């Protein structure tokens, strides 16, 4: 089921993964986004060091500048690759939020509320990733994992 590995956590976050994010692992965040945010991030890192830095297989990024946006990428060897900006993005300032973020073969799915947002295709083996930070204006209640 969901093993929950920290609740309010003061941010920036940076927590090891207990478990390797094998296919049909789920990564569940519940949190909330202040009124004054311009952004947050979740990434999944293959490690925790920040210089050089790490690794971030996956980088979900919400944007609230205009009409916003989420903003996914990867940093391989501390180089940002192609953007996939996703523009139909279900974050707002002032509310509330619950990301469960699926781990497929090839790909992440992530839903927002209940309602799919995105998917991003893994351009790092997934089994390289062992550390979730949360960095930005964000409030989180919970990160857990359902192996
Ligand atoms: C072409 C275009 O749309 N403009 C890009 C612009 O999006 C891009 O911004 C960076 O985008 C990446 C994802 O592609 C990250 O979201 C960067 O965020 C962070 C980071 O994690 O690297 C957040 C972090 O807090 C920042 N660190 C500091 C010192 O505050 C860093 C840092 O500012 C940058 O890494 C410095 O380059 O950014 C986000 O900045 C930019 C930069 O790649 O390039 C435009 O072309
Ligand atoms: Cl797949």
């Amino acid at each position: 089921n969901l093993q929950n590995i920290i609740y309010n956590p003061v941010i920036p976050f940076v927590g090891t993964i207990p478990d390797q994010l094998d296919p049909g692992t789920l990564i569940v965040i519940r949190g909330h986004v202040p009124s004054d945010a311009d952004r947050f991030q979740v990434d999944l890192q293959n490690g925790s060091s920040m210089k050089p830095r790490a690794d971030v297989a996956f980088h979900f990024n919400p944007r609230f500048k205009r009409a916003g946006c989420i903003v996914c990428n990867t940093l391989i060897n501390e180089k940002w690759g192609r953007e996939e900006i996703t523009y139909d993005t279900p974050f707002k300032r002032e509310k509330s939020f619950e990301i469960v973020i699926m781990v497929l073969k090839d790909k992440f799915q992530v839903a927002v509320n209940g309602k799919h947002t995105l998917l991003y295709g893994h351009r790092i083996g997934p089994e390289k990733i062992d550390t979730l930070g949360i960095y930005g204006k964000v409030n989180i209640h919970s990160i857990g994992f359902s192996f």
